[PDB]
C-alpha cells in the first residue's frame, strides 16, 4: 500500500551546524532504478554523526544524517536483484559497486562511488529523495538512517540473515566492523603481540575485541576519561593509562612500558596530536600504527619523517578495511554463530524521538553506543 | 707485520662542515676485543656522505666518513669469531648484534646498537681508533671507509665470498641493497603493478631494478635532472617525467597517468615536499609509499592524515629492510650467480686520492656512483 508512492514520515533533520536535530515530517520519494527504500528499525549514534553537527566533518546541509543502522526493505526500484521487500538489510556508508579499480583489488574497500571524498549529499544519480518544508534535504554518505524511511542505492545496501536482531546488528554497519577490522584486517595483529588503543569509545572497544581475537598478549587502553577503563578491561584490555596522570608525554610512557615500543598502535579518537603520539609509541623498526579516528576537516598534522625511516608502517582505513557488501552479511552470520559479542558496546537504548538526548549522552562522555528504536 | 701495532695510512678527513675532504696521514689503532681492522679496497660515494659535508646529516666532527665499501681483514681483536685475517668483508652501516629485540624479530633490521639515531661517532666502546695531527677523529656509522684502513666492531662487518669482485660489490654495502630491498622487501612490489620512483640516483636506480625484478608492468621515473632518464630506462623505467615540465603539481600528473594513482611509490631524494607528493600519488585506497631518502636534520613535514584514512600505507626503511649481517653475504652470492647487475650504477672509477673530484661529480649531477679505488 506504499510501493510506488511518496511516503510521509518523520526524520531528524539537521538544518544548521551546532544546533539540535529537528524531528519533523519529510516526504520520501519512491525508489528509482537500482534503488532501495528501507523502513528503519534501529540506528546507532556514532561520533561521526556528531562530527557533522560540530562542523568537524563537512557535508552539504540541510541533511538527514545517520549511517549505522538496520531495517527492512519496504520497496525496490527497477533492476534491483540483491534484496527484496521484507528482507532485513544494513545500509553501507561505504558502497561496493563491484566495478571500480578498488572494488576489483584484493585488498582495498574505499569504493570510488563513495560520497566522502567530494561530498554531494545525494543519491548516485545526483538528486535527493527527501523533501521537507518544501525543500530538498541532502543525504549523508548515501545512507541517511535518521529517518523512519530512507532510500539508498543498491550498491549501498546488504541483505542479512532474516533472523538477525536488528537492534544489535546495526552496529555491524559501522562501529563494530570498523574497530574489529582495523585490528584483524588492516593492522593484522599477531598472536602474542603488544597493542596500544587510543580512544575507548565504541570503535576503540571494537579494536580491543579484534586485538584479543587475534591473540595479542598485551592490550593497553589509552583514554583521558578513566570512566571508560572498566569496559575496556571487560572486552580485553590488560592495562589502561590516562595521559593526564603523567608528567611525561604518553608516547614515552608507552615506550617504557613495552620495553621499546608496541607492535601495533591504533588512533581511534580523531585528533592530530594523538595520531602522531600513536605512531611514535610503536616500535621504531617494525611497529605498525593504524589511524581510525577522523580528524577535523582540512587540518594538517606535523611529524618528523625519521619516525618512518627507521622502519615504522603508518596506515589508515575506512570501515575496518572490509569490502562492505561482501563482508556485512558474513559478519552478521558470525554474530549469529556467537563468534563475537555486541552487547558490551550498547550502554543506552532510546526511542528515535529522543535522538537529541542520545547525542547529549555521547557528548557528556557517559555512553558508548546508544541505539535508537523507530 | 702490522698486527698489534698502530698503522699509518692515508685517509680523507672532514675537519668541519662545507669544506673539501683533507687527504692526509692518520694513525689507526689496532683492534680491541671484538673489533676488526680492515684494509680498504674500494668505496663508493653515496649522497649520505655528502649530507655529512653539507650538514644535512648531523654527526660529530672531525670525522672519517664513508660507509659503502669492501675490503680485506688485516687483523682481528680478541674474541672475534665471524671473520679472520685475509677474509673479504663489507662493513655494515647498520649493525646486526643478533641479541636485541629488533635483531630477534623476523621482520626488523634497525639494530638498537646503530649509531644513526643519536650519533656518537665512536666505536661501540665509546672511543675512537683514529688520530690525525695528534687529534682524535670520529667514526661514521661505525664504518668510516674513506681511509686505507679502518677499525669496525664485529657486529658491523660481514664476511663475503673469497672470490668477490670488491670494486663492484661494495655497492651492496649501501646503495644497491637499499634501493633493491626497498622495492622487493619493504614495499613488496607485485607483478603487474605500477610504480613511481622519485629520484634517479644510485639508490633510485636500484629501486627501479627491484621493481622490475618483482615484475612491475609500469615504472615511472621522476627527476628534475632529465640527464638521468636514459640510464633509468636502461635498468627498467617505462617512462620518465620531469616535474619542471608541468604546470600542474606532479602528484596530479602521476595520478592521471596511472588512471587513479600508482600501486607503489618511492621517495628516494630526501626532501619533505617529495615525501608528501610520493604519498599522494599512490592510489588512495590501497597504494603503498616508501620513504628512502633522508630528510634534513630536525625538520618536520606537514600532511593531511585523510591521505592515510582512505587506505594508503606509508612506511620507511633503512638499508632496504635487510638484516645486514645475514643479507649482505647472500646478496654478494646472488650477484655472483648473475641474479642482478651492478655495472649500470657505476659511472666513474677514480683513485681514492681524487675523492673531492668524485664528490664534485655527484654534486654537479653528472655521476650515479663513483667508486674510489685504494
Ligand atoms: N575510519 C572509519 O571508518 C570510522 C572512523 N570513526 C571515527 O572514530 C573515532 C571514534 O569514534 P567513537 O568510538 O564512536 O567515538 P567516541 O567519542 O565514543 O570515543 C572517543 C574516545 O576518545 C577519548 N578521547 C578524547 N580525547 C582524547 C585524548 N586527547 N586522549 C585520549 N583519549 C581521548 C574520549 O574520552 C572517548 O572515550 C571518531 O573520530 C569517529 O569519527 C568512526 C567510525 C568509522
Ligand atoms: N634509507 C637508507 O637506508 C638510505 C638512504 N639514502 C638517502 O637516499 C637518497 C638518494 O641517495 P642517492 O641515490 O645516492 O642520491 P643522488 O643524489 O645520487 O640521487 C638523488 C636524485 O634525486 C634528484 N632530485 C633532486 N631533487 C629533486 C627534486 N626536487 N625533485 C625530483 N628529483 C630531484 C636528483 O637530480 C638526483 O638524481 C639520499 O637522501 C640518501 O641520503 C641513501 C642510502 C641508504
Ligand atoms: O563513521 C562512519 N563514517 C566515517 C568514515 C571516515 C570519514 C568520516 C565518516
Ligand atoms: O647511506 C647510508 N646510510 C643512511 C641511512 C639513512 C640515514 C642516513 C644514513
Ligand atoms: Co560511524
Ligand atoms: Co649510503
Ligand atoms: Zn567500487
Ligand atoms: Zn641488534
Amino acid at each position: 500500500s506504499t510501493a510506488g508512492k511518496v511516503i510521509k514520515c518523520k526524520a531528524a533533520v539537521l538544518w544548521e551546524e551546532k544546533k539540535p536535530f529537528s524531528i519533523e515530517e519529510v516526504e520520501v520519494a519512491p525508489p528509482k532504478a537500482h534503488e532501495v527504500r528501507i523502513k528503519m528499525v534501529a540506528t546507532g549514534i556514532c561520533r561521526s554523526d556528531d562530527h557533522v553537527v560540530s562542523g568537524t566533518l563537512v557535508t552539504p546541509l540541510p541533511v538527514i544524517a545517520g549511517h549505522e543502522a538496520a531495517g527492512i526493505v519496504e520497496s525496490i526500484g527497477e533492476g534491483v536483484t540483491t534484496v527484496r521487500p521484507g528482507d532485513k538489510v544494513i545500509p553501507l556508508f561505504t558502497p561496493q559497486c563491484g566495478k571500480c579499480r578498488v572494488c576489483k583489488h584484493p585488498e582495498g574497500n574505499f569504493c570510488l562511488k563513495n560520497d566522502l571524498s567530494m561530498p554531494r549529499g545525494t543519491m548516485q544519480d545526483g538528486t535527493s529523495r527527501f523533501t521537507c518544508r518544501g525543500k530538498p534535504i541532502h543525504h549523508f554518505l548515501g545512507t541517511s538512517t535518521f529517518s523512519q524511511y530512507t532510500v539508498v542505492d543498491e550498491i549501498s545496501v546488504a541483505k542479512i540473515d532474516a533472523a538477525s536482531p536488528l537492534e544489535k546488528v546495526c552496529l555491524i554497519g559501522c562501529g563494530f566492523s570498523t574497530g574489529y577490522g582495523s585490528a584483524v584486517k588492516v593492522a593484522k595483529v599477531t598472536q602474542g603481540s603488544t597493542c596500544a588503543v587510543f580512544g575507548l569509545g565504541g570503535v576503540g572497544l571494537s579494536v580491543i575485541m579484534g586485538c584479543k581475537a587475534a591473540g595479542a598478549a598485551r592490550i593497553i587502553g589509552v583514554d583521558i576519561n578513566k570512566d571508560k577503563f572498566a569496559k575496556a578491561k571487560e572486552v580485553g584490555a590488560t592495562e589502561c593509562v590516562n595521559p593526564q596522570d603523567y608528567k611525561k608525554p604518553i608516547q614515552e610512557v608507552l615506550t617504557e612500558m613495552s620495553n621499546g615500543g608496541v607492535d601495533f598502535s591504533f588512533e581511534v579518537i580523531g585528533r592530530l596530536d594523538t595520531m602522531v603520539t600513536a605512531l611514535s609509541c610503536c616500535q621504531e623498526a617494525y611497529g605498525v600504527s593504524v589511524i581510525v579516528g577522523v580528524p577535523p576537516d582540512s587540518q594538517n598534522l606535523s611529524m618528523n619523517p625519521m619516525l618512518l625511516l627507521s622502519g615504522r608502517t603508518w596506515k589508515g582505513a575506512i570501515f575496518g578495511g572490509f569490502k562492505s557488501k561482501d563482508s556485512v552479511p558474513k559478519l552478521v552470520a558470525d554474530f549469529m554463530a556467537k563468534k563475537f559479542a555486541l552487547d558490551p558496546l550498547i550502554t543506552h537504548v532510546l526511542p528515535f524521538e529522543k535522538i537529541n538526548e542520545g547525542f547529549d549522552l555521547l557528548r557528556s562522555g557517559e555512553s558508548i553506543r546508544t541505539i535508537l528504536t523507530f
